[PDB]
């Protein structure tokens, strides 16, 4: 896997979030935590998702969350277009969103209201990242080849990014032998702490914990990722899970059998009643593991040179 794994770093070295276009984004982030400051002084922006946990690849849309404990939603949207920024002010029931567009660099961000199950998986994410150099540069290809291969809407039937992300920690925790990575939910030095009714807890002490026993390359663990989805997963049955010491749990023991759409079962880890698959459509499957099926062929293809760049080819929209 020595070649497969230098075209790996050569694409990732492409797709990553340049240090100059992070600092862009951390320097709009000081700009907005300025406006919500000055409307509420006890209010806090945080941001989540790829950014923060350092799972990003290049011209990324940005995740930011204000943080409370009720009109300040739509009074710091209106601060927002006073100052300069340019978007819309949703809101469905109780749940508001601003969606941003422009200002001086160019935006496509997105502020949430008190999502904090969000924060905290973003920590969980994070810390794998601090725990093996491997991750990262896994987790971008997977996004990318996911992207490229119209496998990434979730509002047309297919699996979000961080969809994809829990599929690549499940794999290098429960999957792999030796494993890449404990489960640090399950550790025996984790501590339980209930946020929005739910356990965001895990052992976050990651200097005592003991390096990977697993020391294969980048190229030969996408391989096995690919191979595991397309042949070996069936989502007819199991449940991709973080509450299991052998990852080993049914639909049946779930009781995600017949969000009441269990197509593909992904249980999000602190957010157990949230099934992070619930966007996948029985089509929408079909073409996920005809992907993962067309990767896993090329990938043990015996025709030399092997057109790796295929893996990154766009396919029909
Ligand atoms: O089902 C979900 C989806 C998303 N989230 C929260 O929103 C964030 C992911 O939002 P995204 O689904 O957009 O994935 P991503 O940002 O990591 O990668 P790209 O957009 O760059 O393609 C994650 O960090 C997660 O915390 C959930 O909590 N549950």
């Amino acid at each position: 896997h020595k070649e497969f794994t230098k075209f790996c770093y050569e694409v990732y070295n492409e797709i990553k979030i340049s240090d100059k276009e992070f600092k862009e984004k951390r320097a709009a982030l000081d700009t907005l935590r300025l406006c919500l400051k000055r409307i509420s002084p006890d209010a806090e922006l945080v941001a989540f998702g790829s950014l923060e946990s350092g799972l990003a690849l290049k011209n990324s849309d940005m995740d930011l969350c204000v943080l409370m404990d009720d009109t300040i939603a739509l009074q710091f949207y209106e601060e927002l277009i006073a100052e300069g920024f340019e978007g819309k002010f949703l809101q469905r029931a109780r749940i508001p969103i601003i969606k941003l567009t422009s200002d001086g660099a160019s935006f496509q961000c997105d502020i949430g209201f008190n999502n904090r199950l969000a924060i905290h998986n973003t920590l969980l994410l994070s810390s794998y990242t601090k725990l093996d150099a491997r991750l990262k540069p896994m987790v971008l290809l997977v996004k990318h080849w996911a992207k490229r291969k119209q496998i990434n809407s979730p509002y047309f039937g297919t699996l979000s990014s961080y969809g994809y992300v829990l599929m690549v920690l499940y794999y290098l925790i429960h999957v792999i032998k030796p494993p890449v990575f404990p489960n640090l939910l399950l550790s025996p030095l984790k501590q339980e702490k209930i946020v929005d009714g739910f356990d965001v807890g895990f052992d976050d002490k990651l200097e005592d914990i003991p390096p990977s026993q697993n020391y294969s390359s980048l190229g030969s663990l996408l391989h096995g990722f690919f191979r595991f989805y397309a042949y070996k997963f069936e989502p007819r049955e199991k449940v991709v899970t973080f509450r299991r010491p052998d990852g080993y749990l049914t639909k049946q023991e779930k009781g995600w059998t017949s969000k009441d759409r269990y197509i593909l079962a992904i249980e999000d880890p602190f957010e157990i009643s949230h099934n992070v698959g619930r966007t996948v459509s029985s089509s929408g499957l079909y073409r996920i593991r005809g992907e993962f099926m067309a990767a896993s062929r090329l990938l043990n293809s015996r025709s030399y040179p092997i057109p790796y760049d295929s893996l990154f080819e766009e396919a029909p929209i």
